[PDB]
């Protein structure tokens, strides 16, 4: 009598169904223990962590997080790890929930071009993080080597309408947030736990806009929530909703009716959500600068009838979500590609600036640049802008306060500095503004902003 | 059948009673669902975050945290948000516990001089954070835009003798801890989660000394504990006591008999305390440098009979609480004002130095400067001090070790450096010491300390 | 009727049995309340925080964490604190679980050479942190002044086969991780919560290798887990296993069947582990850079029969644990001593480099330097190494990529930079490699690495 003692494996071996985020393999739907064969392949590959920002990820199965594994408590798992011949590093795995030293690390050590296997019985029901366990472990985990394995209870989880896979991670780029180009891993930021990005599913906007999760009013949604870390603890929160329940790993304790829950580094939870009114529900790390300054936001979008007795308000918009209220920011991807190619047009910059202007600028100056007479000066046919377009660069970088006059109206207010914006973002935003609302046109270049940022 | 389905509103509309911290509105004390009208006004205003340190807070209702809202599960809330015409920024609100996208953010968007409303049914019982949800959200939250809303269970919470409102926040000033003057918000420290202050209720000493919470031996105290963040998770702890219970948001789980509990960023809990012996109980973030180096301490002061069989010890003092054992440090406020005015007297400095000397210096050199023969040299009629008063500045900033002689007694010990003290604090402490215990008198200036700090 | 109201003390006074980590005093094994006399002495002393790295710890009872205290709920504790005459600082104590202001702080204030006492009834059952409460509190806690006190329930905890004492802390050295020499406390890193070390029981390798905790297959292990902080929250995790249960302080909630659990700063928990298969189980802070870059790993080593049906895999090794897979790194201690003495031999460096080569280098280049043809170039009789031994220093510090040829085989791969290695570590590793596998011999000095690190 160990736990998860259900018998020796019966029937034929089952090849495990591994899914890519944000999807989950189907419930095993069986009453007997099985020998489950898992084949997982490590791939090292460049992917976009943000628009026009590439990163060399180390992946289980080509994604961050890695492929989702689903087995049944009592199963015997024969775990095959392949390391693709293109890999430069060796890799291995530690699966939380494994009973044995290293969670499989020693026996799963796998050089590029090789394959390893070890076998384990899944004694422990629950949701568990797996990750690479190769020195230096922090580097392998920071580069994206984590995912979830579910060990079902023998009777399976209660049925829901949808099951999704969401995994938080902290990332450490040499360059700053949204600085374009291929970004190396930064060991110094990693050791200090100062990530440049905090993401769901390996990228900014991975689960926003046209990539949101979906359900309908009345449906139940189970989310398998991982925190791969490596270093951060998530104040994991759903905006505008509540979790019916939150259960950590294989724990006996189940919390019900909470909105904010702490997920340890390396931790995992199953949360349940019941859709009650339509609109966009935001999954965040409520350490707010992560959610709103580093990418740590995901969307569950609910379709169906409004319930005015429950909520009279409008759908989420750019005031809260900023530039992620849109379907995508693919104009920024295209403008960055054109810059690298030396083929950047005015229109490339305009469309990029339009994407970034949302929230960042429109919260005060409005979508149409009209502002609000006497409170927020207009950017639309702005005489003050026209009178010295170049100074707009200083205003964005270093802010503006004091008495000014715009389209012959008096303002005495404060525009905070926005120095975190990269040279290309300032250039594109300002090029957008100059080419909108009958402004004079022309363009601002990243190089122009670089020169101004460097002026003391 | 949604939750909190108690009927349509009955009776007349109720104007919500909003309280300022640390007080709470009274229990709604009713058996029927109501239409509750809430009017909350945003005010941007300078307040003292520390003695002689001003900060431009963004507030719900003129305080940090913002006004406390109390309604009943099943109530229909008509939420009016006004943004005062003096505001420079637009603002809005996201109330945790609201069922709907953004927790009210889109419909509550409110320019300076304007008013917005949206309606929501309070389906979810519990204690919930609300906060501003205006891009850039981290900035609005960092500037103080958070508070708590309680949704009572339909039968109301159990009666206690006292209900208080305590909310932790992390703050990001350009200047260092206790550097005097009007301190701007520092976006860089905020993004990096490196706060200069960690406070309860928007200021150092907000809940210490003459501003402590009160109760008596035998009474029960309920505290509504918020963490507005934006970024920090509180290792929330009561020194010298225990919580009878800790309940997060609307959760079904209630923890009992704990002293230390983790509150997520954006999280809230109700804690219960039973006073058993008199004295000062300290609420801290037990990430100790926050509690003892950044302001994260609050006091619950208990009156009544000593129980020597339970505790024989003395009341908290300056050894633990340092300069917050006193009623206030208002001498520091007055000395800083006089400096700005150019009217700083020797006595202004003396009284300021006396406030700061407690804990900081008195732990070793004693309240009376006598020290302890052969262990801690005296500052009282100190020949070593008199022999070169100027060098006292180097001793405070950079510490002192090695063999010295003072009032013809031998010392060979270590005075740690105290370089975190600002120029004005060193000047005032040393001016206090020179004017006490028959020392030679004179004064040390901030400018003198500035010159020494700059010497290599 | 207060809690823990079991009567007045009966029988003779009991002198409390205090143990040194990782051991625990025996169960009190009694059915009556007692007067328990505790005598705890503060000692300030240099100890090795890492091999060849000394730190001036401030200790309760000569260890970090301090001596373990065990009493029974309902006991009257007469607490004597002595501060050894060698101390330079005054000290005192705050015991979590004490009912009274400061947890004993005011009455336990104790100058060097003095003794204090206060009395308290242990009303609250549970595991509790104690720590020093002397301004500046963060400094005293950072220097090691914490431990655990257990208050047993009146019937005692359930019997287990083993009880161990593990306490996490964050430490703040002026120098970087593994920089040799006597390291001062760094107030700036402490205030910023940027520790250089994160340790169990006051040192790197305190609970690894020949110092691992032990049990056998089938036995139950209770671990009293403290987090003294001062600042960090532990994502406390056991690699390759599960906790049967996790109970915080005196809480009524008990979590069962979890692998990862958040321990607040100043928090404590009792965890239970049932050994099911042999090998090394790693206790970590799963904020991974702490566990793998700063020292936050401890071992529970299980003896007994392999269960191939549960786990087919091999024992933990250097791939995961790196240089802590070995019994000790005492060659590094000896090489550092010899350097300070000016008697550093080639063999001293070789044996030190051999200790550090494990994981750090062997994960790719193998234990025998053979590498893996076409993937990892060999260090064994390496023509590329021999061709310019000096350049090996640049390769270690700054990494190597691009097409190279070694023992006439083509490589085009990436060796990451390893700039975190100190001058002495690079020197010793390279001296080890030059003196192994028929390489040319010679030696590299710390001074050689210093010059290269400084080259731009
Ligand atoms: C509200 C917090 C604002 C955000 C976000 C942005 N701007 Fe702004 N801007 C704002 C104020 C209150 C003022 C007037 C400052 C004063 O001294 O009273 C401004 C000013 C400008 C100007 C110059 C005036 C004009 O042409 O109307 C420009 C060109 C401008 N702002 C542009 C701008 C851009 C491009 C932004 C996004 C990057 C942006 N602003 C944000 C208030 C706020
Ligand atoms: C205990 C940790 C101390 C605190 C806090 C402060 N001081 Fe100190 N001081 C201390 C020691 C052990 C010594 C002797 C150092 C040695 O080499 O043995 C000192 C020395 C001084 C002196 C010079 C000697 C004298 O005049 O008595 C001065 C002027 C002094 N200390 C002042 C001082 C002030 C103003 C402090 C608060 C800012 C302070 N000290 C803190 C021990 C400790
Ligand atoms: C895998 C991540 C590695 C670790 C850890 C270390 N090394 Fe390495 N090394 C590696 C590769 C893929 C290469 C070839 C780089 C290329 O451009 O293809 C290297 C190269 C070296 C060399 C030069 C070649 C040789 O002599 O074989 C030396 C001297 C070397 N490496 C030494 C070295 C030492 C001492 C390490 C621990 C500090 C170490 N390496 C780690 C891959 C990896
Ligand atoms: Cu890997
Ligand atoms: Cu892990
Ligand atoms: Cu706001
Ligand atoms: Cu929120
Ligand atoms: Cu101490
Ligand atoms: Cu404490």
């Amino acid at each position: 009598k160990l736990p998860g003692d259900f018998g020796p494996p019966r029937g034929e071996p089952i090849h495990a169904v591994l899914t890519s985020p944000p999807l989950v393999p189907p419930p095993v739907n069986r009453t007997y223990p099985a020998k489950v064969i898992v084949e997982l392949e490590v791939v090292e590959k460049e992917m976009q962590i943000s628009e026009g920002v590439s990163y060399t990820f180390w992946t289980f199965g080509g994604t961050v997080p890695g492929s989702f594994i689903r087995v049944r408590q009592g199963d015997t798992v024969e775990f095959h790890l392949k390391n693709h011949p293109s890999s430069k590093m060796p890799h291995n795995i530690d699966l939380h929930g494994v009973t044995g030293p290293g969670g499989g690390a020693a026996s799963s050590f796998t050089a590029p071009g090789h394959e390893s296997q070890f076998t384990f019985k899944a004694l422990n029901e629950g949701i568990y993080v797996y990750h690479c366990a190769t020195a230096p472990v922090g580097m392998h985990i920071a580069n994206g080597m984590y995912g979830l394995i579910l060990v079902e209870p023998p009777e399976g989880l209660p049925k829901v309408d949808h099951e999704y896979y969401v995994m938080q991670g902290d990332f450490y780029t040499a360059g700053k947030y949204r600085e374009k180009g291929l970004q190396p891993f930064d060991m110094e930021k990693a050791i200090d736990e100062r990530p440049s990005y905090v993401l769901f599913n390996g990228a900014e906007g991975a689960l926003t806009g046209d990539k949101a999760l979906h359900a309908k009013v009345g449906e139940t949604v189970r989310i398998f929530v991982g925190n791969g870390g490596p270093n951060l603890v998530s104040s994991f929160h759903v905006i505008g909703a509540i979790f019916d329940q939150v259960r950590y790993e294989g724990g006996t304790n189940v919390q019900k009716n909470v909105q904010t829950t702490l997920i340890p580094a390396g931790g995992a939870a199953v949360v349940k959500f019941t859709a009650r009114v339509p609109g966009s529900y935001v999954l965040v790390d409520h350490s707010i600068f992560r959610a709103f300054n580093k990418g740590a936001m995901a969307i569950l979008k609910i379709d169906g009838a409004e319930n005015k007795l429950v909520y009279s308000g409008k759908e989420l918009d750019m005031v809260y979500l900023g530039d992620r209220a849109a379907p995508n920011m693919s104009a920024v991807t295209k403008a960055t590609q054109a810059s690298v190619s030396g083929t950047l047009t005015v229109q490339d910059q305009v469309q990029a600036g339009r994407a970034l202007f949302a929230g960042t600028c429109s919260v005060c100056h409005q979508g149409n640049g009209a502002g609000l007479p006497g409170v927020f000066p207009p950017l639309a046919k702005s005489d003050f802008l026209a009178a010295d377009p170049k100074r707009a660069m200083n205003i964005v970088l270093h802010g503006l306060n004091g008495k000014i006059k715009v389209n012959g109206q008096e303002y005495d207010s404060v525009m905070p500095p926005m120095t975190q914006l990269n040279d290309d973002e300032v250039a594109n935003i300002l090029t957008y503004v100059l080419n909108s609302w009958d402004n004079p046109g022309g363009r601002v270049s990243a190089e122009d902003v670089k020169k101004v940022r460097a002026q003391p």
